[PDB]
């Protein structure tokens, strides 16, 4: 839509986000942190950590960073998609009113987009490189062909949105799903657009869509005004979990005795 | 089995796999090390971080961290169970609705047991344990003959607090009359201990002998000095392919600089 309508909604969306990601560094958040009791002293030499609390705060690290990736996921998925564009979800609950897109034929098909000209097309949603092989391209294959076959008149054609990086080296596996092995050819139906393609696609040819999204998310993490203060909070975090494990893991020094935490962990 | 061959064995795998771990630090793998060019804002400000090599720092920690996780869940399903204890993997009787089980076990007199492995503490809603004891039960319902018992075997964590939801899995219908079969002679939840217990035929001290074969692989593989260099490395590498296009004076980066060159 236009650079500001997409900014804004955008910037919405993430501000919101940006706020769950705030929400897990309380107190009470830290006791579902996990850590595996037989992964301990490999992290510890791998890093090269000197001592438990730098193992707590590596393995907290990347809970948050991971959650990070998670809840992003979502962000694009969920809210995104389906609020500032028209790229509407498939969850279960949308797909029982929505006419039969129940079947299990559509579980690869995350969201439909019904343009202003009447056009529809199914989006199967992806991240990253994500760099599928033969075994997988020749199944997603059958999987397009049974949806244009069965149900033609509900979409004009089927899409694999890769949301960012690109298709430079994976364009013989998309080139398929088109001469030679298993596969039915659906050139003409089935198109595989990745980064600011996924996006000037997304947004119906406004090729600068990528970086409304980009700044939209760049002013919700300038209001969210984080920088400064969750260097303590994050810290915390690390008291929280810490202090479940130091009277009885800990020797004076400050390591920890692996086989105390294992013990504590798996009892 | 017996405190050094549970420990000879596990080492021996854990050796493969540090392997496998170390192989990831080279030049030509941090060419697969992925950005989310979005995300990068937030992961600067979220992490009070102060210029580009600190964000790819960052990424690279979280992408090795993320790594060794996934490495040692298949450690554990392919190579440890299988090989230490002998519970192989159903990897290709079957093929029917056995999607939750895992493994299988033939024990010494001719018992077979099928194992769910879990990972983390496991806290499953009351709704999930209700579907996956319909699913037990309509499994140990048919074919007797290779289904003594069905366990979930929870390799990490313990059963504090979470055990009520175990116990309708397994059958406890109370005034709530729960839509679940008493199953609870042939189904059971082992976490921690017991799981490395019941994997090893009653042997409480297995996950602490499972523990030493992985700290010993770890002592001969002597990662911990030449690593810190290897990973600085690595960051530089990932850093350089992108350093001249983002790089302001300060250090920071053109954000948008960094999108456009990744989703070209």
């Amino acid at each position: 839509m236009n650079k500001q309508e997409v900014i804004l909604k955008v910037q919405e969306c993430a501000a919101w986000w940006i706020l769950e990601r705030q929400s897990k560094l309380t107190k009470l958040m830290s006791e579902t942190m996990s850590i595996n009791p037989f992964m301990t002293p490999f992290i510890f030499d791998y890093h090269s950590l000197n001592d438990f609390d730098e193992l707590v705060e590596a393995i907290i690290a990347k809970h948050l960073m991971t959650g990070h990736d998670t809840g992003f996921g979502k962000l694009i998925d969920e809210k995104i998609l389906p609020r500032v564009f028209g790229a509407y979800k498939l969850d279960k609950s949308y797909r029982a009113a929505n006419e039969p897109f129940i079947h299990p034929c559509f579980d690869e098909i995350d969201h439909v987009i019904q343009r202003d000209d009447g056009r529809i097309e199914l989006l199967s949603l992806k991240a990253g490189k994500w760099t599928i092989q033969l075994t997988m391209a020749v199944q997603l294959n059958k999987a397009f062909h049974e949806i244009i076959n069965n149900y033609p008149g509900v979409a004009d054609n089927i899409v694999v949105g890769v949301f960012y990086g690109n298709s430079h080296g994976l364009t013989d596996k998309y080139r398929i799903l088109g001469a030679n092995h298993n596969v039915i050819d659906i050139r003409d139906k089935v198109h595989v657009y990745a980064g600011k393609e996924f996006w000037s696609w997304l947004n119906n040819g406004e090729a600068e869509t990528q970086h409304w999204v980009l700044e939209g998310i760049e002013r919700a993490v300038k209001e969210a005004d984080i920088k400064e203060k969750n260097k303590d909070l994050i810290e915390k975090f690390k008291e929280h979990v810490a202090k479940k494990y130091n009277e009885q893991v800990l020797n004076a020094d400050g390591t920890a005795q692996w086989h105390k935490l294992l013990e504590m962990i798996n009892e």
